[PDB]
């Protein structure tokens, strides 16, 4: 297998997706900060250049009507890498791409939080990618934390899946956001939440024809200040366990991360269009949107009748292994640190990747 950059319309063959049907009737939603202007043109880009058929888009100002739903140039390159991995990996097709805009005028972290209740209270996205977060320590010290959780609760309980990254930094999560503190590990909010599936980052091997080889943890290593790039990974300090997590044994009863894992390396990462060029770009935030991607097309193949999965995920797939693909070499630390991934569920790629065809049949026979 080989280390190479994929455009986001190859990961359904990668994930084992091209027999399940696409995301066509499964609408879709996208957390951002600000506006998505450049993003769009951006978009259309993507789908031109691929011969594929248009994306009908929505935008939603989700706070005040006089907040600043500006452009951030830095930001459009998120919302790039999220919109375009999401698509690719829905096989080319959603319904819908609603994108839920954060107003950036607002104090604390309410422009977010409001994003995230708009998305629930329409209800109309089936699932919600978030690629983006913080130490959890830090929302937890502000009330972010709990404001947040509420409204996850909200979406768990209405059948909405919001999906979120785990992190870039590793088990340095709250060390300045990634600084290598020896034996201090620490996890990312939203990710924490048990209401949320939270999606952590491989390394991606394929052979020459581009079929699936294998996958390692992301850890690529310090850049030039000193800063760790990895999978985010671990156990939140104040979410409890739930308790379809019971079957991982010799953990602590506290909420684990991920729950699943997808390619973030950026040396493996996605192609992706951004102010017009073309962008080699990992992390985690784009995990999450690939997992996005494949779960639309499983609810568009289910009309869109699986709730929230994270109890099944655990059940299925700790009794039936074919279902992922088990990462089980490295680690996500530093200097000797960190977690190390291992046989079964690991703290830094949880349950690993998910065979999409394999787990289109279980449901077929058991439900979701
Ligand atoms: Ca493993």
């Amino acid at each position: 297998g080989t280390a190479k950059g994929h455009n986001p319309t190859e990961f359904p063959t990668i994930y084992d997706a091209s027999s399940a049907p696409t995301a066509a009737n499964t609408t879709v939603g996208i957390i951002t900060i600000g506006g998505v202007s450049q993003t769009l043109q951006d978009l259309q880009q993507f789908t031109s250049a691929n011969g594929l058929a248009s994306v009908n888009t929505q935008t939603i100002q989700t706070g005040s009507s006089n907040g600043d739903y500006s452009d951030d140039q830095q930001g459009q390159g998120e919302w790039d890498l999220d919109s375009q991995s999401i698509v690719g990996s829905a096989g080319g097709a959603v319904q819908q791409l609603l994108f839920y805009m954060a107003d950036q005028s607002a104090s604390g972290n309410t422009g977010l939080t409001q994003a995230f209740n708009q998305a629930v209270s329409d209800n109309v996205a089936k699932v919600i990618n978030v690629s983006l977060g913080w130490c959890e320590a830090d929302a937890n010290a502000d009330g972010t934390l709990q404001a947040e959780d509420r409204i996850f609760a909200t979406a768990a309980a209405q059948g909405q899946t919001f999906s979120v990254s785990s992190g870039d930094e590793g088990v340095y999560e709250c060390n300045n956001r990634g600084y290598p503190d020896g034996s201090t590990y620490s996890v990312s909010w939203p990710a924490s939440s048990p209401n949320v599936i939270a999606v952590g980052g491989t390394t991606l091997y394929t052979t020459s024809a581009g079929a699936y080889s294998n996958e390692t943890v992301w850890n690529e290593g310090l850049d030039s200040n000193g800063k760790l790039w990895a999978t985010g990974g671990g156990y939140s300090v104040y979410e409890s366990k739930p308790s379809w997590q019971s079957v991982v044994s010799g953990t602590p009863g506290r909420r684990l991360l991920p729950d699943i894992s997808f390619d973030a390396a950026q040396g493996t990462g996605a192609l992706i269009y951004n102010y017009g060029q073309l962008q080699q770009i990992g992390g985690t935030s784009l995990a999450s949107p690939i997992f996005v991607g494949l779960w639309a097309r499983l609810q568009s193949a289910n009309s869109n009748s699986l709730g929230f999965p994270a109890a099944s995920f655990y059940s299925a797939i700790s009794s039936t292994p074919s279902l992922v693909h088990d990462v089980k070499s490295g680690n996500n630390g530093y200097g000797g640190y960190g977690y190390n991934a291992g046989t079964g569920w690991d703290y830094p790629t949880g349950w690993g990747s998910l065979d999409i065809a394999k787990l289109s049949a279980y449901i077929r026979s058991n439900g979701f």
